[PDB]
């Protein structure tokens, strides 16, 4: 709507680098465009070429083309979300370890926001993969894409992004009681704790998967969950495996699913 512009100044580049580029830091470029296609693609058409991204971020204003999983899109209006994409050098870590990387990333986004919001605990986390959920609301949606060496790590974060421009299902900072959210702050905040995950995932901390079980709204809870090709299965989520997969409980057998999309059954 018209007066949430007035919610949506620019972000600052040059502020933004000055806090995450630097000694101590594993971020090595920060760029900040008008807009773009899709972010997620742009890095993935510099590794194509030859670049190394590892370590390089591209943040835009607004997003025209946006990626979602399964080969679905993202909405965004200008300077109502922050989009960004990271290049992760994966080529190191074993192929089984992959998944965690998508979970880690959702993980960092809302750690980066939880403070902000005045909900009560149990209704704020992780809905596997990584959406993060708010109220029943999807906050943020996470995209992983490989590009070897690299994985290209996307963020959509909606953070003054009204629900009736992109989604039914969706909300944002604004709509969940923070007034005046600073897309600045909320980045560099952002940035530094997925950092950290990524740091974590590399050198397979357990304290990844501890973190990611405790700020789960997907685990012991009835769900349908849509697999990749139309087919349904309904159980209950028990936990996490090793290589980031969903283990359901159906009707005492095991199901493990790789990939898919869940339904908290209310
Ligand atoms: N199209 N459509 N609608 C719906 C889509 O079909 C659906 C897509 O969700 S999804 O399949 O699980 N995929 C994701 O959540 C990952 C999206 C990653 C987007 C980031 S943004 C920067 C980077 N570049 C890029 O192209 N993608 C990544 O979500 C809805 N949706 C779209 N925009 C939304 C939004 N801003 N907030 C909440 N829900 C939204």
């Amino acid at each position: 709507v018209t007066d949430r512009d007035r919610l949506r100044p620019p972000l600052d580049e040059r502020s933004l680098r000055d806090q995450l580029i630097g000694a101590g830091s594993g971020w090595r470029q920060l760029d900040v465009v008008a807009q773009t296609g899709s972010t997620n693609a742009d890095l993935l058409a510099r590794a194509a070429s030859g670049a190394d991204i590892d370590g390089v971020v591209l943040i835009a204003e607004h997003q025209t083309a946006g990626r979602g999983r399964h080969g679905r899109g993202w909405a965004a209006t200008a300077r109502a979300q922050i989009i960004l994409s990271v290049g992760v050098r994966v080529v190191d870590v074993p192929v089984q370890a992959w998944g965690w990387l998508s979970l880690a990333a959702g993980l960092a986004v809302l750690d980066s926001v939880a403070p902000l919001i005045a909900v009560p605990p149990a209704e704020t986390g992780l809905k596997w993969p990584n959406d993060v959920l708010a109220r029943g609301g999807k906050l943020a949606g996470i995209l992983a894409e490989v590009a070897q060496p690299f994985v290209v790590l996307g963020v959509g974060l909606n953070v003054t992004q009204a629900p009736e421009e992109v989604d039914p299902d969706a909300t944002s900072l604004l709509d969940l009681g923070v007034a005046a959210p600073d897309r600045n702050r909320i980045a560099s905040r952002l940035l530094r704790e997925l950092e950290a995950r990524i740091i974590q995932w590399r050198n397979a901390n357990p304290q990844l998967a501890a973190d990611y079980r405790a700020r789960s709204l997907t685990i012991g809870s009835r769900v349908r969950v849509e697999l990749p090709g139309g087919q349904d299965v309904v159980g209950i989520a028990r936990d996490i495996d090793d290589q980031g997969r969903l283990c359901l409980d159906v009707g005492g057998r095991t199901v493990v699913v790789s990939a898919g999309d869940v339904v908290h059954l209310r």
